[PDB]
């Protein structure tokens, strides 16, 4: 666990330390549980790409 | 003047490269040689700090 939070830590870092960082809109932080739950099931329960049909 | 010229770029490139820029306002280009003039003139024709008189 400590190895994988390390390389996560490295994939968010990199982008600051190199500045390419991508511009984003600043956002208010959620005070409470209930809605940090939503924001985070609309990003993770998304379904892939579906394949082109026929061809 | 080539390695002079690489420093002065070194110089110019690292803020760049290690994403600590300081924020600056857009500014339109001179298409005039008085123009350029100006403005290098208010920059370079400045003296030094006096010092604190007495003590």
């Amino acid at each position: 666990a400590v190895e994988e939070l390390c390389n996560v830590a490295e994939s968010l870092i990199v982008p600051v330390r190199m500045g390419i960082a991508r511009p984003t809109a600043p956002f208010t932080l959620a005070s409470t549980s209930i809605d940090a739950m939503q924001g985070s099931e609309e990003l993770f329960s998304v379904e892939p790409l579906p394949p082109r049909p026929s061809s």
